[PDB]
């Protein structure tokens, strides 16, 4: 491309005035409940997009059942719709999509987004929502008996171990009961730790940073294939890291990555990388923030939170992506940043920015954006932009899908 020098080339000049009490009124009240007039627009655009999406999937690859770009992804969207809208046509649609995604298993990856973890974990909860334990319990055992498959697997989101964790947490979250024994989550989380300190020695960070992780011959900073993603998961009460192991091991590793940030506030794609232009959830501030906020939650130190703000100001400035409107690397996925901040801070400035990003999404296709490689997919495509819009309806429950927790 021509746009290789800096963030500003990748992005659109943000045209929206920044928050004040007055402008927020149009979007939400002092309770941060969205004006029905606004929910109405969001919700009309959702119905409108869903039509195009549904027509689009007719020509989508029958072969791909990934969360990331295939049917299981769409199943995910619909289960989230059936939740936000009660409309049982969504639970039907979801059923047809997990049906489809279960003919796509290749037994060759273990993550929610790119491997059999997606179709299985999603089919599990769907079959549950349909009062149908026969298959619910059947998918469970196949999700579990996935473990022994890539024993030398990586650690990150898309192919790594946290990616398989999420699939398990997703099931448990959606049953409420602990259907996957805690010990089985503990199994895998152990080996991700012991392997992150080994790597850290062999390479000699273990002084500068007790833990280290890599994938595809790089140390990945960000959320998709990276440290930020992996640490975020380790600071996660659901994983249960010893209060000591949390301070001894993970805290300084985290701090190492913080130290990594560009002057701009952004974060390098890769360790040693010094091209400052990716504002994606997959690479940069918009994915790094989840770690920062989760760190402020558990260590309660003003620097973590002060970085999150710093993330957000960058995303606010450079998050409207020429890339398009998707979750992995697009305006929708970027907006989720703001919601996560907002849900911690409660500072209405952030719920506002999220809304103003939705304002952009509502002009889907009006900007010159290249259409995504898979135009209707959860993560590169329309299904994701839609996902956000629906999630935004009720901010406090908004979670970046297939990841956030
Ligand atoms: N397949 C994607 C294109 C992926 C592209 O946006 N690159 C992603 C890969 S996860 C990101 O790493 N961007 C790299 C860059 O912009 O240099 C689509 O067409 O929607
Ligand atoms: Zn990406």
């Amino acid at each position: 491309s021509m746009d290789i020098e800096f963030m500003a080339q990748r992005a659109f000049p943000n045209p929206y005035a920044d928050y004040n009490k007055s402008l927020a009124e149009g979007y939400f009240d002092a309770a941060g409940r969205l004006t029905p007039e606004f929910s109405q627009r969001l919700t009309n655009k959702i119905r409108e997009l869903l039509q195009q999406m549904e027509r689009g999937l007719k020509s989508a690859d029958p072969r791909d059942g990934t969360g990331y770009t295939g049917w299981a992804g769409i199943a995910v969207l619909y289960l989230h719709l059936y939740d936000v809208f009660g409309d049982p046509a969504y639970l039907q649609l979801a059923h047809g999509y997990v049906k489809q995604s279960l003919n796509c298993l290749t037994k060759r990856s273990i993550t929610f987004l790119c491997g059999d973890a997606g179709p299985l974990a999603v089919a599990a909860v769907l079959y549950h929502k349909m009062n149908n334990e026969k298959q619910a319990e059947d998918c469970i055992t196949r999700l579990i008996h996935l473990n022994k498959i890539d024993p030398h697997a990586p650690n990150e989101m898309l192919y790594g171990r946290i990616g398989y964790i999420y699939a398990l947490l997703f099931v448990n979250k959606n049953f409420g009961v602990e259907k996957i024994p805690q010990s089985h989550i503990q199994q895998i989380c152990e080996t991700i730790l012991t392997s992150g300190e080994n790597l850290a020695r062999k390479r000699n960070f273990t002084a500068k940073s007790p833990l280290m992780y890599e994938w595809y011959q790089e140390y990945y900073v960000g959320a998709a294939h990276g440290l930020a993603g992996i640490y975020y998961y380790l600071m996660q009460p659901s994983l249960q890291v010893s209060q000591g192991k949390l301070h001894s091991l993970v805290k300084p590793s985290v701090d190492y990555v913080c130290q990594l940030k560009f002057p701009s506030g952004n974060y390098p794609p890769c360790i040693g990388d010094n091209r400052d232009l990716l504002v994606h959830w997959c690479h940069g501030a918009p994915g790094v923030i989840y770690m920062l906020i989760q760190a402020y939650k558990v260590f309660r130190e003003e620097k973590y939170l002060c970085d999150a703000y710093q993330c957000a100001d960058v995303i606010w400035q450079y998050g409207l992506l020429k890339k398009g409107y998707g979750l992995c690397h697009g305006s929708a996925g970027n907006a989720y940043a703001f919601l996560t901040l907002y849900n911690l801070t409660q500072d209405m400035k952030y719920l506002y920015r999220a809304c103003k990003f939705a304002e952009w999404c509502l002009e889907y296709g009006e900007h010159g954006c290249r259409t995504p490689d898979t135009p209707f997919s959860l993560f590169e495509g329309m299904a994701g932009t839609i996902y956000f819009l629906a999630d935004l309806l009720v901010p406090t429950k908004a979670r970046f899908p297939a990841f956030e927790l």
